[PDB]
RNA sequence: ACUGCUCUUUAACAAUUUAUCAGAUCUGUGUGGGUGGCGUGUGGC
């Protein structure tokens, strides 16, 4: 409950960032002294906020075409939760495919629009190819 | 050291019971506008 609900709070930073185009350091600044967040370690905000790297992005293009959702009307949320979706065994694979899944999906389920994380994992076949660690 | 192991492919609707044949006017800035109340005292007649 310490590193699992630590993704499920940096999503807001990384949200705050895409829709402020500051700095990282920035935004993480402002959400740290925001309010006193210990549902994330800190260590684990700083890894979270280091997938802000351009494979991040990277991650973003791989996936692309079996989006059911075009990329250019996505939800800035949709897009916060798919980089941190597809990125948790990018480089980290902290935990298996269905641990990561699962922590994506459920963590992140009180963000979207009722039926989000629905095509959200649905694209995750997309993401079968790149997260080998099954 | 010893919770966590995919939930399966972005919204799911309101308007609704006679009656219809859609069926004259965009003027101002002519003109003025832009000491006193009371008390008391003093005198006078």
């Amino acid at each position: 409950a310490a590193r699992r609900r630590a993704r499920e709070c940096a999503v807001q930073a990384l949200y705050s960032w895409q829709l402020s185009q500051n700095d990282i350091a920035d935004v993480e600044y402002q959400f740290l002294a925001e309010q006193d967040v210990k549902d994330v370690d800190v260590l684990y905000f700083r890894e979270l906020l280091a997938g802000v790297a351009t494979n991040t992005a990277y991650l973003d293009g791989l996936m692309k075409p079996y989006l059911s959702r075009l990329l250019e009307e996505l939800g800035q949320v949709e897009k916060a939760v798919l980089r941190i979706a597809l990125y948790e065994l990018s480089k980290r694979s902290d935990v298996p495919y269905k641990v990561a899944i699962n922590e994506a999906i459920e963590l992140a389920k009180s963000f979207g629009a009722e039926d989000s994380h629905k095509f959200v994992n649905g694209v995750l076949d997309k993401a079968a190819p790149v997260i080998r660690p099954n």
